[PDB]
């Protein structure tokens, strides 16, 4: 149906906007602390602590499969990256501090992305 095509074109355009949001958020992590999944070989207890691990590579695979239907879903995953790190790691650590900085800087980007998603539809 033509309705299904138009919906898919909207999904595709959301995916475009989310890819750019993702690039801007990742630029706020120059250290690359959040680039890849936590290794269970190197942190064998990780899953006892963290129930839903997340990282920018895993967000990027979901994105390229057009797997985010709305900004809310994308934000949920971004928040997991931050929130997981701030639980596993103590306040005095480079990891925790990096998550705080990513959150604060990411907020700016996400605030305007929400306006763009509403504005364009």
């Amino acid at each position: 149906s033509m309705e299904q095509v138009a919906m898919e074109l909207r999904l595709t355009e959301l995916t475009r906007l989310l890819r750019s949001v993702l690039d801007q958020l990742q630029d706020k992590d120059p250290a690359r602390i959040f680039a890849q999944p936590v290794s269970l070989k190197e942190v064998p207890d990780y899953l006892d602590h963290i129930k839903h691990p997340m990282d920018f590579a895993t967000m990027r695979k979901r994105l390229e499969a057009q797997g985010y239907k709305n900004l809310h879903e994308f934000e949920e995953d971004f928040d997991l990256i931050i929130d997981n790190c701030m639980k596993y790691n103590a306040r005095d650590t480079v990891f925790y501090r990096a998550a705080v900085r990513l959150r604060d800087q990411g907020g700016v980007v996400l605030r305007q992305a929400r306006r763009e998603v509403d504005s364009i539809g």
